[PDB]
Protein backbone atom coordinates (compact mmCIF):
# COMPACT_ATOMS: atom_id res chain seq x y z
CA UNK A 1 0.00 0.00 0.00
CA UNK A 2 3.34 2.15 -0.10
CA UNK A 3 3.64 5.39 -2.30
CA UNK A 4 5.42 4.53 -5.49
CA UNK A 5 8.23 7.30 -7.25
CA UNK A 6 9.73 7.10 -10.13
CA UNK A 7 12.58 9.75 -11.70
CA UNK A 8 14.47 9.66 -14.47
CA UNK A 9 17.63 11.22 -15.14
CA UNK A 10 19.74 12.06 -18.36
CA UNK A 11 22.28 9.71 -17.91
CA UNK A 12 24.58 7.44 -15.23
CA UNK A 13 26.10 10.68 -14.32
CA UNK A 14 23.27 12.66 -13.52
CA UNK A 15 21.82 9.97 -11.68
CA UNK A 16 24.28 9.62 -9.43
CA UNK A 17 24.51 13.26 -8.76
CA UNK A 18 20.61 13.00 -7.72
CA UNK A 19 20.80 9.85 -5.78
CA UNK A 20 23.61 11.39 -3.68
CA UNK A 21 22.25 14.36 -3.02
CA UNK A 22 18.94 12.88 -2.35
CA UNK A 23 20.87 10.24 -0.03
CA UNK A 24 22.54 13.34 1.25
CA UNK A 25 19.41 15.15 2.27
CA UNK A 26 17.51 12.09 3.83
CA UNK A 27 20.64 11.42 6.15
CA UNK A 28 20.44 15.11 7.00
CA UNK A 29 16.44 14.97 7.83
CA UNK A 30 16.93 11.60 9.94
CA UNK A 31 19.87 13.43 11.84
CA UNK A 32 17.71 16.99 12.40
CA UNK A 33 14.43 14.69 13.72
CA UNK A 34 15.74 11.79 15.34
CA UNK A 35 19.36 12.30 16.14
CA UNK A 36 20.14 9.08 14.42
CA UNK A 37 20.38 7.95 10.55
CA UNK A 38 20.31 4.37 9.71
CA UNK A 39 21.50 3.25 6.31
CA UNK A 40 21.51 -0.17 4.15
CA UNK A 41 24.35 0.36 1.89
CA UNK A 42 24.65 -1.53 -1.18
CA UNK A 43 27.41 -3.04 -3.70
CA UNK A 44 27.85 -2.22 -7.55
CA UNK A 45 29.10 0.71 -9.55
CA UNK A 46 26.70 2.73 -9.16
CA UNK A 47 26.06 2.32 -5.50
CA UNK A 48 29.59 2.97 -5.23
CA UNK A 49 29.37 5.62 -7.34
CA UNK A 50 26.35 7.37 -5.25
CA UNK A 51 28.82 6.82 -1.77
CA UNK A 52 31.59 8.54 -3.58
CA UNK A 53 29.24 11.67 -4.22
CA UNK A 54 28.37 11.94 -0.43
CA UNK A 55 32.41 12.16 0.00
CA UNK A 56 32.20 14.95 -2.48
CA UNK A 57 29.32 17.05 -0.78
CA UNK A 58 28.76 16.01 2.71
CA UNK A 59 32.02 15.20 4.30
CA UNK A 60 30.74 17.33 7.24
CA UNK A 61 27.53 15.24 8.68
CA UNK A 62 28.01 14.22 12.19
CA UNK A 63 28.67 10.35 11.30
CA UNK A 64 28.70 9.37 14.94
CA UNK A 65 24.79 9.83 14.35
CA UNK A 66 25.09 7.14 11.21
CA UNK A 67 24.79 3.83 11.46
CA UNK A 68 25.23 1.68 8.41
CA UNK A 69 24.83 -2.24 7.55
CA UNK A 70 24.76 -3.70 4.38
CA UNK A 71 22.28 -5.91 1.52
CA UNK A 72 25.07 -8.12 1.34
CA UNK A 73 28.18 -8.71 0.94
CA UNK A 74 30.55 -11.50 -1.21
CA UNK A 75 32.12 -14.48 1.05
CA UNK A 76 35.67 -13.28 0.61
CA UNK A 77 38.63 -11.91 2.42
CA UNK A 78 38.29 -8.55 3.86
CA UNK A 79 40.26 -6.39 1.99
CA UNK A 80 39.00 -8.63 -1.25
CA UNK A 81 38.51 -6.29 -4.40
CA UNK A 82 35.61 -7.91 -4.27
CA UNK A 83 33.99 -6.76 -0.80
CA UNK A 84 31.08 -4.45 -0.97
CA UNK A 85 31.92 -2.52 2.51
CA UNK A 86 35.88 -2.39 1.59
CA UNK A 87 34.40 -0.45 -1.52
CA UNK A 88 32.10 1.90 0.95
CA UNK A 89 35.81 2.06 2.55
CA UNK A 90 37.31 2.91 0.30
CA UNK A 91 34.70 5.24 -1.24
CA UNK A 92 33.74 7.43 1.79
CA UNK A 93 34.19 5.63 4.87
CA UNK A 94 38.26 6.29 5.21
CA UNK A 95 38.07 9.88 4.55
CA UNK A 96 35.25 11.20 7.09
CA UNK A 97 35.40 10.69 10.97
CA UNK A 98 33.51 7.93 10.84
CA UNK A 99 33.04 5.47 14.21
CA UNK A 100 33.25 1.89 13.82
CA UNK A 101 31.74 1.35 16.21
CA UNK A 102 28.70 2.33 14.04
CA UNK A 103 29.91 0.01 11.13
CA UNK A 104 28.44 -3.50 10.69
CA UNK A 105 29.59 -4.94 7.99
CA UNK A 106 28.71 -8.73 6.76
CA UNK A 107 31.19 -11.62 7.98
CA UNK A 108 34.00 -11.97 5.54
CA UNK A 109 35.52 -15.90 4.42
CA UNK A 110 38.08 -15.00 7.41
CA UNK A 111 35.72 -14.13 10.23
CA UNK A 112 35.94 -18.20 11.60
CA UNK A 113 32.69 -19.36 10.68
CA UNK A 114 35.15 -20.63 7.82
CA UNK A 115 32.79 -23.13 5.31
CA UNK A 116 29.96 -22.57 7.55
CA UNK A 117 27.67 -19.84 5.63
CA UNK A 118 24.51 -20.20 7.86
CA UNK A 119 26.41 -19.90 10.67
CA UNK A 120 27.47 -16.34 9.72
CA UNK A 121 24.11 -15.26 7.85
CA UNK A 122 22.97 -16.05 11.13
CA UNK A 123 25.55 -14.11 12.66
CA UNK A 124 24.17 -11.04 11.06
CA UNK A 125 20.77 -11.82 12.19
CA UNK A 126 21.89 -11.68 16.26
CA UNK A 127 23.49 -7.91 14.67
CA UNK A 128 20.19 -6.96 13.56
CA UNK A 129 18.37 -7.95 16.85
CA UNK A 130 21.05 -6.45 18.84
CA UNK A 131 20.90 -3.23 16.77
CA UNK A 132 17.30 -3.29 16.76
CA UNK A 133 14.43 -1.92 19.42
CA UNK A 134 13.70 -3.86 21.99
CA UNK A 135 11.65 -6.01 21.34
CA UNK A 136 12.28 -5.99 17.33
CA UNK A 137 14.46 -7.73 15.24
CA UNK A 138 15.63 -5.38 12.80
CA UNK A 139 16.56 -1.76 12.65
CA UNK A 140 13.81 0.51 11.11
CA UNK A 141 16.31 1.35 8.31
CA UNK A 142 15.87 4.86 7.30
CA UNK A 143 16.94 3.89 3.95
CA UNK A 144 18.21 0.63 2.19
CA UNK A 145 19.67 1.31 -0.87
CA UNK A 146 19.48 -1.23 -3.84
CA UNK A 147 21.29 -1.88 -7.39
CA UNK A 148 19.48 -4.46 -9.39
CA UNK A 149 20.73 -6.91 -12.38
CA UNK A 150 19.53 -7.21 -15.45
CA UNK A 151 17.14 -10.28 -14.39
CA UNK A 152 15.94 -7.94 -11.34
CA UNK A 153 18.45 -9.33 -8.60
CA UNK A 154 18.57 -7.13 -5.31
CA UNK A 155 20.79 -7.70 -2.90
CA UNK A 156 22.32 -11.94 -3.28
CA UNK A 157 18.51 -12.41 -4.34
CA UNK A 158 18.19 -14.18 -7.65
CA UNK A 159 15.05 -15.44 -8.95
CA UNK A 160 13.90 -18.83 -8.03
CA UNK A 161 15.82 -19.32 -5.53
CA UNK A 162 15.54 -20.20 -1.99
CA UNK A 163 16.66 -16.80 -1.19
CA UNK A 164 14.16 -14.79 -2.46
CA UNK A 165 11.55 -17.36 -1.75
CA UNK A 166 12.72 -16.55 2.16
CA UNK A 167 9.29 -15.33 4.35
CA UNK A 168 10.58 -15.51 8.14
CA UNK A 169 14.68 -15.09 8.05
CA UNK A 170 16.54 -11.48 7.86
CA UNK A 171 19.22 -13.34 6.75
CA UNK A 172 20.69 -16.15 4.21
CA UNK A 173 23.29 -17.58 3.08
CA UNK A 174 23.92 -17.94 -0.53
CA UNK A 175 26.31 -20.51 -1.93
CA UNK A 176 25.44 -20.60 -6.04
CA UNK A 177 25.06 -17.30 -7.31
CA UNK A 178 25.48 -17.10 -10.87
CA UNK A 179 27.18 -13.87 -10.72
CA UNK A 180 30.77 -14.07 -9.41
CA UNK A 181 31.38 -14.72 -6.65
CA UNK A 182 29.17 -17.84 -6.02
CA UNK A 183 29.35 -17.19 -2.34
CA UNK A 184 27.42 -14.35 -0.82
CA UNK A 185 25.37 -13.26 2.66
CA UNK A 186 22.01 -11.83 2.02
CA UNK A 187 19.44 -9.78 3.94
CA UNK A 188 15.97 -11.36 2.31
CA UNK A 189 12.78 -9.38 1.48
CA UNK A 190 11.56 -9.25 4.85
CA UNK A 191 14.77 -7.83 6.21
CA UNK A 192 14.14 -5.10 3.28
CA UNK A 193 10.67 -4.45 3.93
CA UNK A 194 11.88 -3.21 7.07
CA UNK A 195 13.21 -0.46 5.50
CA UNK A 196 11.23 3.13 5.65
CA UNK A 197 12.34 3.81 2.21
CA UNK A 198 13.89 1.49 -0.75
CA UNK A 199 15.89 3.14 -3.07
CA UNK A 200 16.07 1.47 -6.14
CA UNK A 201 19.31 3.06 -8.37
CA UNK A 202 19.64 1.51 -11.71
CA UNK A 203 21.17 2.48 -14.97
CA UNK A 204 21.47 1.20 -18.37
CA UNK A 205 19.26 -0.40 -21.27
CA UNK A 206 20.65 -3.68 -20.44
CA UNK A 207 17.97 -3.06 -17.04
CA UNK A 208 14.97 -1.80 -18.60
CA UNK A 209 12.63 -4.88 -18.86
CA UNK A 210 13.64 -6.24 -15.57
CA UNK A 211 12.77 -2.43 -14.20
CA UNK A 212 9.13 -2.76 -16.06
CA UNK A 213 8.34 -6.15 -15.00
CA UNK A 214 9.05 -5.13 -11.35
CA UNK A 215 6.50 -1.92 -12.17
CA UNK A 216 4.44 -3.77 -13.78
CA UNK A 217 3.83 -6.81 -10.64
CA UNK A 218 5.71 -9.64 -11.40
CA UNK A 219 6.28 -12.44 -8.62
CA UNK A 220 9.09 -11.96 -6.52
CA UNK A 221 10.30 -15.01 -6.98
CA UNK A 222 10.49 -14.11 -10.95
CA UNK A 223 11.73 -11.14 -10.61
CA UNK A 224 13.25 -10.45 -6.91
CA UNK A 225 13.19 -6.31 -7.42
CA UNK A 226 9.40 -6.26 -6.95
CA UNK A 227 9.88 -7.42 -3.55
CA UNK A 228 11.83 -4.79 -2.82
CA UNK A 229 9.56 -2.23 -1.08
CA UNK A 230 9.44 0.24 2.03
CA UNK A 231 6.98 0.79 4.03
CA UNK A 232 6.36 4.60 3.44
CA UNK A 233 7.73 4.50 -0.01
CA UNK A 234 9.38 2.72 -2.96
CA UNK A 235 11.63 5.20 -4.78
CA UNK A 236 12.62 4.09 -8.54
CA UNK A 237 15.95 6.22 -9.55
CA UNK A 238 16.60 5.30 -12.98
CA UNK A 239 18.52 7.09 -15.82
CA UNK A 240 16.53 7.30 -19.07
CA UNK A 241 17.90 3.86 -20.55
CA UNK A 242 17.19 1.86 -17.53
CA UNK A 243 13.56 3.60 -17.96
CA UNK A 244 13.30 3.37 -21.24
CA UNK A 245 10.45 0.21 -20.98
CA UNK A 246 8.11 2.91 -18.63
CA UNK A 247 5.62 5.41 -19.56
NA1 LIG B 1 25.23 8.97 17.85
NA1 LIG C 1 31.36 -3.40 13.41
Amino acid sequence: MSETIIEKYADTDALVTAAGDRLASAITGALAERGKAMIVLTGGGTGIALLKHLRDVASGLDWTNVHVFWGDDRYVPKTDPERNAWQAWEALLEHVNFPLRNMHAMPNSESEYGTDLDAAALAYEQLLAANAEPGQDCPAFDVHLLGMGGEGHINSLFPHTDAVKETQRLVVAVPDSPKPPPQRITLTLPAIQRSREVWLVVSGEAKADAVAAAVGGADPVDVPAAGAKGIERTVWLLDEAAASQLG
